[PDB]
This record gives C-alpha cells, sequence and structure tokens, in this order.
C-alpha cells in the first residue's frame, strides 16, 4: 500500500512531459516529479498540435484543462510514443477518448480535489461580499477611507440553502452551520452525515424561497443545467446572495442582469461561468486588444461590471493541500500505470 | 404613555452625516422627532453655531470636542451629546462638566459583526480575493500566484476573550479550526466550547492565526512588536479589527519581508487620526502631501496585508442596534430617567 | 464703487474644487458669501432665502419649481460657474423676474490639451501600465503601442477649441485634415486643408469631436459613417455626447473598425456624471444603473474621464473672474452679454 | 538575392524569452526568411541553453542570460552568433564570447520618436491625472475633485540631453507650444533651427515647469538629480525620466515629493532594474516576491502624483519594426559573410 520499493528504479525510467507549465505547476507539481522521475519536461505553453511534436520519446503526458486532446493532437502524441496521459484535474471533456482508443493511449485522472478547499472558496466569497472587501481593498488603495456605501451584512442567523449535498456541499453545509447560519439542503439523494448535522432536507422550489444565501455544489447534468434561471429567479427571495463554484452551466447568465439590476438577486459570486472554454486559465491581458477582441465574451465583461458581483477566476480548487493531492494522486496514477497495478482513475 | 409627545418636541442635530448616517439613521428620527436637521460637514467651532437652537447633539468619531466647543455648543443650547458610535475619548468631560452637557453614546456594536468581520479578513487573505477580483477584472484569468491555503485544521489564537472575541471562537471552532486563547479571565461560554486558556506566548507559538480581539490598554499597548513578532510561527496570519495600539506598525516591514508575518489583515491602524473616515482622493495632491502617512502608504503596498476602513462595526444589525440605543439614548435623557451611558 | 461689495451671494454645489478655487476670491469682493455643499432643488433653494445672486453649476437644475422657491427666496440672479444654461429654464425666470449669467467659453487650450493627453495616453496605454504596475506585474505584453508622428488626424469642427487642437496637433508632427461649415483662417494659415466629413473620416487614424451639438451634428459617429471610417481609427470626443451614437460602439470596438476610444462626455450624464455613485448602497445604485455605459467602461481599448476637459488652474480661473464680473456687471446695471 | 536567400533561409535560430509581444513582432518576419526558427518562452540560462543544441544564432534580449557560464554552453551547443534585439549589450560577457567563438550583433537603434513621445505622454498624463480619472470612472466615481489639471500651452520646458531622443522631445514639446529650453554638453544644431535656447543646468532647473531627462548615463550624469540639485529646481517641478533610472537617487524622491518640491514624476525607468523590470511579479507565491521585494521602490508606486511605466518608451509598433528588420539583416550580414558593423566586441 506504500514505497515501491526498489520498483521504483523502473517507475524512474517513465518519462513525463508536462504541458501548460506556469508558475504554480512548476511550484507544486515539478519537485515532487523530479524525485520520482528521472527524466521530466516542463513545457510552458500549452498542448495542441503544434506543441505535441514535443512529446517525441515520451511515455507519459501530463495535461490540464487548458490543454487540447482532440483527435489530431492525439495522433501525434501516440506517433510520439506516449502511451498514458495524466491529468492534473478531474475534467477529461475536452480530450477525445474515441481519438484515443484507435492510438492506444491510456488516460487516467483525479477524480477529487480535497472538498473543503473548494467549499471554503464558496464561503470566502459570501465574506467578502458581505463586507464589501474588495471595493474597500480598492478604495483604501487609492486613499478613500469614507465608510458610505461599504456598509455590509451579519451572516450569523441567515438562512443559507445548500444545493447539492455530495463530497464538497456536505462540507459548504457543516461550515455554514459552524459560522452560524440557519442550514437548508436540497439532494435528489439526502446524505446521512448532512442529516446527522441536523440540517434539513428540503425541496428545491422551498430552499429558493427562504433562502438569504444560496449556494450551488451539485454537478453539472442535464437534469441540472441553469437550474437557476429567469423563472427559478422569480422564485428566490428578493435580495439573496447566490453563489456557484460548480460548474457554469448551473446558471444561465442571460438571466442574471434584470436580476440584478431589480434587486431580485442582491449579490453573486461565481467562481466558474458558463463558457469558459478559450476563456478562463488564460492572462488576455498579454495580447493586443485587437486580438482580445476576437474571442471578447461582452456579456461575461458587463457582468463584471456590478459592484455586487465578485468573480473568481476557477481558483476553488486551488490551494497548498488540494495541489498535493492533486501531485500524489498523479505520481501514484503514473506508478500504477508502468507498475501494471489496476488503474481505477482511468 | 403620551410622554412620547413630551419626547417627540426634542429638536436634535447630527453632525458628519454622510450617505450611509443618513440611509440607517435619518429615517429612524424622524419617526420619533420633528425636528430634525442634518450637517453633512463635521464638528467644529465654526459649525458649532449650526447647532444654535437645538437641544441635543449627535456626534461620530471623528468629530470633536475640544474643551471650548463644549461652550458654544452650550450657548447653542445643546446639553446633550448623544454619540452615534462608542468613543467618548475624543471629547473632554471636564469642559462638558463646567458647561453643564451631558455625554451619551453608543457602548456596543453587536459583536458577531466585529468578529465575522475579521473572519472575512481571513478568508478573503488566504484564497486571495483582491488580487484575484482585480486581475479579473484587468482580464487576467490566469491562476499562478492565486493559490490559497485550507482554514479546516489550522490552529487560531483569539486574544482576548470578550464579548466580540467570543464569537470569534465561536465562529472559528464552527469552521473546524483548532482555536486557542489568551485572556485574563476565562470566558466561561469558551471554555464550554473546549477552548483551551493558553499563555500569551503559548498561543503566539502554536498559532497559524493570530487574532486580536482585547481592548487598548497599557499592558496591551505594542502587544505585537519587534520582540513578540519573533516569538510566533514563521507564515503566521495576524489579524487586528480593534485597536491599532495593539501592534508597533515599524515592526511590520521587515516581518513581513523575512516571512515571519505570513499575512496581515487589519481595520484599524495606529494613527487614524485625520487619517480614517475622510475621502483623501478628493485633495489635491499637494494638500495631501501635508498629511501624507509614509508608513501607512508603504504598508498597503504588499500583496499579503489587507487592510479595511474601520469597518468591521458597520452592518445593516449594527447600525440598527446603534440607532435604536440612540433614540433609547435621546428619550432616557428627556425623560429624567438615569443615562447609564455617558 | 463700494456699491459691488455689498452684494450677497450663495453658491450651491460646492464641493472640495469648488471651495479650492472660487471661495477664496469671491470672498475678496462679496462680504457674506454662503457655500452650500448640496446640489440646487427645490428643497434646499430655500437656502438662498434673502440672498440677491445664486452662482449654480451643471449638476443643478432648475426647473418651475426650485426657480419659484429660489424668487419667493429673494435671488434674482443665477450666476453660473460653467457654459450649460440647459438644465434651467429661460421661461420661469421670465415669469420670476430672476436673470440668466453663466461663463459661455472655457480656456480653450484647456480643452483641447486634455483631447491630446486622451490620444497619448491610449496610444501608450497608460492607464493598464499604471495598473499592472501598481500591482506588480513588470512584463511587457500587450502594452505596445504607437508612434503619433507621421499619423493622419482629422478635426471635426474649426472653432476656437478645434483650432487649438489643430495647432497642438500639427506642432505634435501630424498631417492635420479638418471639416467645418466656415473654414478657420488661422487654421488655413497653419496649412491645413479643410476637406468634406466623409473624406476627414475615410483618411483619419485620429478623428477628434469638437464640433457643437446641433441637429446638423447629432449622431454624426453612428452605425453607418462608422463603416465610413478607417478601420482601427482612434475616436475622440470631448465636445459632446450627443455627437455619438452610443449603442453603434460595441459591434465598432468588436470587429476593430475602431480600434481605440477616448471619451470626455457620454449621451446620457444626467443624473451619472458629476456624482460618486460609490458612496451608495448597490441596491439604491442599481436604480440609476447604466448597463451600456457600465459595459463600454469594460474595453482595453476605451478610455473615459469624468467631463474633465475643462477642469483646469487656468480654466477655473477665467470661469471665477468671468463669474465675478457678470456678478458686478449685473448689480452696476451693466449690460450682461452672459 | 534569390540565391543568398536560400543560403540565409538554411540558418537554424533559437529565440530566448519569446513572451507574446516577440511572437507579435518578431515570429512573423523571421519564419519568412529562416527555415528552422526556434521559440522559447522562458529566458536564458544555463539549463536554458542547452536549447540551443545544433543552432547557429541566438536571438536575446535585455532580460536574457550571457554572464561568463552561459555562453560556454551556447558555444558548444554550436551557436557562433547572439543577436540582441535591443541595444543593451549590458548583461552578455563578451570577454567570453570572445574565447569561445561567439559574436555578438546588436540593435542600437529605436525610433527616437517612440521613446520621446512617451515621455511627453507621461507629461500629459500627470497633467490630466489621467490614471486616478481612469480608475473612479470604472468604479463608478464621476466626480471632479481632487481630478483637476494643468495647462501645458505656456510653460517652460527644460530637456537635459539634446541626442536624437532629446531632439524629438525637443521638436515634440515645442510643437505644443511650450517655451523650451535646452541643457548639453554639445548643443545640437536642429535644436538651435527650432530657436530653443541653450541654458545652463543649473538656469534650466531653476527655471523650468517642466525637465525631462534625455541624457545617456555617464560619470558627468550619474544622479544628476539628488538631494542638492533638487533643491535648485522651482517648487512643483514635474520630473520626467525615460532615459537611465542612474540619472536619479531615488532616496532622495520622497522627501522632496512629500514636501512639494518635486510636484509630479513620470518614470519609464528606476535605479537598480535588474530582476525587476520585464518580469510579472503577480505570478509568483507573496512568500517568494518576499524575496527580491523592492521596499524603497514599492513606496514610490504609493503616491499620487507618481506615474511608472514598466520600460515601454521603445515599446511601439514603429520601433519592434527596426528592431526585428535591424536584427534580420544583422542575421543575413553574418551568414553572408558582410562587414557587421553592429557587432559589439572586446
Ligand atoms: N475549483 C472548481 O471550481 C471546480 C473544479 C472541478 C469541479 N468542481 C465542482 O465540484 C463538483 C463536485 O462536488 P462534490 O465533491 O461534492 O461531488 P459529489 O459527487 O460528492 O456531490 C454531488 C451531489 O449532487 C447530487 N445531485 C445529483 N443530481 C442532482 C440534481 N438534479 N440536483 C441536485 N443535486 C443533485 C448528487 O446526489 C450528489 O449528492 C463538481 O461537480 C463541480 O461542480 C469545481
Ligand atoms: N469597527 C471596529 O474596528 C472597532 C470599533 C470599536 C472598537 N473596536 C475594538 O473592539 C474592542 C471591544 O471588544 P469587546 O466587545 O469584545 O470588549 P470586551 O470588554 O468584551 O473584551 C475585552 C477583553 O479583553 C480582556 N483583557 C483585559 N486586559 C487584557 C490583557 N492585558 N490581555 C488580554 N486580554 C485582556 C478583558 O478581560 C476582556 O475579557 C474595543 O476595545 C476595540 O479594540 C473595534
Ligand atoms: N469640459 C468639457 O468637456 C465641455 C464642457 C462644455 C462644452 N464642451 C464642448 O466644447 C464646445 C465648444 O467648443 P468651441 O469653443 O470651439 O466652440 P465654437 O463655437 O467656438 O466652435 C464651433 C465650431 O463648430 C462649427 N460647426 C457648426 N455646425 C457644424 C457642423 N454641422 N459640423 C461641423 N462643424 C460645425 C462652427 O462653425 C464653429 O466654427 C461645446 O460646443 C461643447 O461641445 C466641452
Ligand atoms: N525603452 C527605453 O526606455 C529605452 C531603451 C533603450 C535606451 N534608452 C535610452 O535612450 C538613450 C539613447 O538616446 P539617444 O538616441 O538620443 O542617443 P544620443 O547620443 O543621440 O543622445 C545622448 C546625448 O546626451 C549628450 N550628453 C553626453 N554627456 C552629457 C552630459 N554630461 N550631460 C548632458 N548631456 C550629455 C550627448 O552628447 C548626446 O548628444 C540611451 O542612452 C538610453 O538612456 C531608453
Amino acid at each position: 500500500v506504500e514505497l515501491t520499493p526498489q520498483e521504483a528504479a523502473k517507475v524512474a525510467t517513465t518519462r513525463c512531459i508536462c504541458y501548460s507549465t506556469t508558475q504554480y505547476v512548476k511550484d507544486f507539481l515539478a519537485g515532487p516529479m523530479q524525485k520520482v522521475f528521472t527524466d521530466t519536461y516542463f513545457v510552458e505553453p500549452p498542448l495542441d498540435k503544434d506543441t505535441a511534436q514535443l512529446a517525441r520519446g515520451y511515455d507519459v503526458a501530463v495535461l490540464f484543462v487548458n490543454d487540447r486532446a482532440d483527435a489530431s493532437v492525439i495522433k501525434e502524441l501516440a506517433k510520439a510514443g506516449v502511451k498514458l496521459i495524466a491529468l492534473r484535474c478531474a475534467g477529461f471533456d475536452r480530450v477525445d477518448l474515441h481519438a484515443c482508443a484507435e492510438h492506444g493511449v491510456r488516460v487516467v485522472r483525479v477524480p477529487t480535489y480535497s472538498p473543503e478547499s473548494v467549499a471554503e472558496h464558496a464561503v470566502a466569497l459570501i465574506f467578502a461580499l458581505n463586507r464589501h472587501l474588495t471595493d474597500a481593498y480598492i478604495r483604501v488603495r487609492m486613499g478613500n477611507y469614507s465608510l458610505s456605501g461599504l456598509v455590509g451584512v451579519e451572516m450569523r442567523h441567515k438562512v443559507v440553502g445548500v444545493v447539492g449535498t455530495g463530497a464538497i456541499g456536505q462540507q459548504a453545509a457543516r461550515i455554514l452551520k459552524g459560522i452560524g447560519c440557519k442550514v437548508f439542503a436540497y439532494d435528489i439523494k439526502p446524505n446521512p452525515a448532512v442529516e446527522a448535522m441536523g440540517i434539513p432536507y428540503v425541496s428545491l422550489d422551498e430552499l429558493l424561497a427562504m433562502s438569504d444565501i444560496v449556494t450551488l455544489h451539485c454537478p453539472l447534468l442535464p437534469s441540472t443545467r441553469q437550474l437557476i434561471n429567469k423563472e427559478s429567479i422569480q422564485k428566490m427571495k428578493k435580495g439573496v446572495m447566490l453563489i456557484n463554484v460548480s460548474r457554469g452551466g448551473l446558471i444561465d447568465s442571460a438571466a442574471l442582469f434584470d436580476a440584478l439590476e431589480s434587486g431580485q438577486i442582491g449579490a453573486l459570486g461565481l467562481d466558474v461561468y458558463e463558457n469558459e472554454g478559450g476563456l478562463f486559465f488564460v492572462d488576455h491581458t498579454k495580447f493586443d486588444p485587437s486580438v482580445r477582441m476576437q474571442k471578447w465574451d461582452r456579456q461575461f465583461r458587463t457582468l463584471l461590471s456590478y459592484p455586487q458581483v465578485l468573480v473568481t477566476p476557477h481558483t476553488a480548487f486551488l490551494t497548498e493541500e488540494a495541489l498535493n493531492n492533486i501531485c500524489t494522486t498523479t505520481i501514484q496514477n503514473i506508478a500504477d500505470y508502468v507498475l501494471d497495478r489496476p488503474l481505477g482513475n482511468e
């Protein structure tokens, strides 16, 4: 269940190439990998058809959500010699699995980030929004120390709907219960851990009607898609703070502006937005504005305009503790592959 | 009783009425008092004659009084000062004593507000919410150096366990932290949560996060200094939502740069006189240079520093308490009831 | 000569800068001068009770209701620290015996140099650079700028300010062209050609609007004329928001048809400009929220200043001294002209 | 040049520090001339020099390392030519290149208009408080205080140094309508023909509303601006420096800023730029940022009347074109065995 011991010499002969190695990937990943693998190539640019020829000679490609593997790039990784792709994340969506089947490449993945990391990020948003912390930081940096219109709100007895009670939502429910909020939950299947905290399960319509704060933790499924829309928003409680760290597909962004301007939605925290492909995990600040105009998302940039909206760039999973897990699971995954163990993260 | 008809005839003026003071306060006051004068500018000698017919002056922290303004406020006729805050410190009770002017005030903010704000600072710093917000607004959606930290199993020292420290201890335990406390007197609501009381030195040595809730006393002045900081745990997040006097600000720069203090949240800074509760951006820079605080401005420069402008008390709920305590304060004064607030 | 000194003046909308430039010179003349921080409406007009002259600004509105309360308050004169009388009615003033005076021109170098400052800031991405550097991003991408030296610049409108804009731009080294119904001989003596608007729109790298707002000029820049411009054009409007049809800006920004935009003015400034909306709760800000304006501020190649083109030591001085002379002339029964 | 183009095309070129702007201005032109061109995003090290294996010419920038040790590894990689996409050779070791057979070529001049227009840019922005204005408008503060600006038309402007760049600064500023005065050890006949008088340094400092530094950094010009000379200036003076950080003693700035002696400061440059400029430090954890933290620079950025750009005065479409075409011509001449002339050597 641990060490190698010297089967590690075999693991060490594995040659790993890692795409999209940005500063944080260097910080958490590069160090642990070179302790195990003798040869590891860290490529800063993402993975495409032009940087896939970079992988010639390597056995395994380490990838992230922003890296592309569709049918064209899988063919040149297979011809490069890499027979395993390991994701440092749990998203496999952007990889083509039908292409991997033809080319013999096996893909392994990290199914779980540490659930406290994500749950605590949702809670961070609530606190920031309640206390208008981003507003105040900026004003104070400019040298505006006046109090208007920074007046905030107490969380202590507020009613909190937790939508979806899986691993992360459970953590959200625990934390929000501990802050002292009155917590309610909705899920298709009740979580006994949540019930044992004394948080009642109610129907979704009831949860939307009674909540000061609603936090989305459910997965994105056809049944959950645009859970928040023009209709369900009119069912919520006027002034509601809506938090989403799960999936952008859970919210229909078009409906948000009217709801915000009517005061129907009083506040919005988001770690996610419905179309993030090409948008997130990119610093667009580095491109000339004429080039930024090519992929420009106007309704997103408009959304960012509101003082009661707060958006982070998909950092809810991004934590020392979560990265450590991602790293050790990616490495255990490399080893299981090379040592012929059953993978299970495939 | 219809003593409210006696109460209603009370004439009230409030200084330093900014937008937020209008919102929470003016509405509730005119429900009670028939004649109510709201002055946007603060309290001085030149705006004390604005108080010439009124019975009671409602005041704030950044306002005065001097020993002397009690007199033309007195000759204005106001024998009562009603504070919308808990500081009477900046007014002298010795000048008011001579002029028959009585001092009343709101001694308590709802302590969850203050405690929850300290928790807000901790969360914001852990997750780089201010860095993240600004980048996202510019169109930088990249991840480096937004990497945060989990709070769940971290060790948190609460320094001072009075009303606000109690809520802070309570909240941080509910979140899952390992909470320790220091105070002269253990708070039994805190001991009943199974939070151990340890020595200040032990608490500084073990804490990942230290949050100061003690009052400013000679014993606690510059509690945090060059010496005590070296007693702490490398990388510590220090939070001060109480009094600027608890920290020796000069000592922060070396400690931030060595990594000894890993992050700092502040709702208070030691010299707030003339600094806080003013929007300095409305002044030409040459006028700003006159009161410029160089070490405060340097301090804002660090990415791991987060400073709010004394907003920890500032909440719907807390403003409500203040309002209703202030209105009860006016009423008790008028009806010759005992004040209890002074 | 000591008769003028006896004048009693109230000034509405006194913010900090109004204090700095104005109150000092005024109290050198008039013995009693009342400065009210809040603007002019119905309710703060009774503050003018007894005063003979009220000095006002653009954010102050005087319709029939606020005019009646000052009139019975006693003020027979309104003096503007600005050139707009638009928000006041002159027909109500006719009925209540109150006369309208104003400062009709700011120092045109101030206004023109501001248009030039906008061009320079956008060319060199100064706002981007400032903020990044404040954050500690000292990297070079995507701060790459543009030279102004040989660029083609259209000046639309040749009056006192456009003249200065033309002069400055020629001195910078640009190839300057102009459109106006009346050629300005000062502009022609600089060897700047007057051409038709279509020709100017087709050839300009930088187009800067200096014409007044007239029925002929309204939405001068619109969906159709924009397609007549040169792809990548930098558009500057320091005159009037009505000269531009704002709705049309977004597709054109996004198509690259307009490459950059500076604005000191926007078509709907009513209730919007000269207010710091950040002192309000967001639930209150949502009431006057201008979504297309907030969207517009979103673009990296857009730069908007809050109607500061006139706001200058020199221009504030002119405004002050013309205001003091307007008051004096009224009191002395001289012909106004303002 | 047809056959010479095929011979030039056979050149193998590697470029270090290829960030977005280098891809934009450089890569396109290079791939039209050289058949094989390698663009590496990280800067040059001892470790990234091993990337140059097989390559003929390394294209480098001011931020790239050639100290005595990396020249050793580039030599053995096979590169005989180093082309700087810049005019600074300060960081390359020419004593090491001499020993290892490596020749260094360079771009000695950017368009002097680009730089001169940048200083003028700073002047306008500060005069009109454009950075303050932009930020407030973005937050939704549309109020006028303390944004009040100043007219440039009749102001007295000292230009210090009248070379290619100072000459342009003088031309532009006279054109704006300023009364321009100049100082140089040697008068520039083009400046005199603009009708701009030459005065002593003390005379210019005493009379100027605006001082703009364009002289090179010399033992005579070292800390030209210091505690003493600053008290000779005119109270409220705006100081602009786009030339060299060494011209100003940064310690002296704070007292003068706070006393009002220096009324405003625009800078494209600062005294120790090494490891500081051309890096985005926001990509690092704050704890790593604390290692090189420059307390006095960060403090300087705190002032409302100070404006700092990150060495962008040369950074222009037009200037980069000069740089690209001169660099490609530098390569071609080398390949075609022509006399170089942009060669720096020891
Ligand atoms: N850092 C980030 O922003 C990031 C990255 C990747 C994933 N995520 C999010 O984390 C989520 C996983 O959270 P988890 O750990 O708690 O997973 P989980 O499996 O443990 O919990 C999911 C729960 O949702 C419930 N559910 C199923 N259908 C539903 C419906 N129609 N309505 C409501 N609830 C329903 C399930 O019963 C289950 O209890 C992902 O789905 C994704 O949303 C976030
Ligand atoms: N919005 C703001 O930022 C704001 C405004 C006003 C006041 N405050 C701060 O909040 C404080 C009040 O908090 P509170 O309501 O809980 O008051 P409190 O009286 O209930 O708590 C004070 C506790 O500190 C203890 N104490 C006394 N001497 C001590 C020592 N040497 N060391 C350690 N502990 C000691 C006391 O026994 C007491 O239990 C104020 O003193 C002020 O510092 C903040
Ligand atoms: N600080 C500010 O931002 C601010 C404040 C108030 C007014 N303004 C603007 O400044 C302007 C005043 O500038 P000015 O001193 O140069 O005015 P001006 O009267 O002296 O010149 C206006 C010129 O526009 C010309 N013109 C008339 N119809 C035209 C048309 N259809 N097309 C093109 N040109 C036409 C006129 O012939 C005239 O020569 C105001 O009209 C206003 O737009 C700016
Ligand atoms: N993007 C940037 O910010 C950037 C990049 C590279 C270089 N630069 C600057 O541009 C400079 C080159 O400018 P240039 O093209 O005009 O070269 P230049 O030779 O034509 O200008 C320098 C002038 O200063 C004069 N001079 C010499 N000693 C002097 C003294 N003691 N005092 C005053 N003046 C003196 C020289 O005679 C010369 O005329 C570089 O030295 C550098 O400072 C800026």
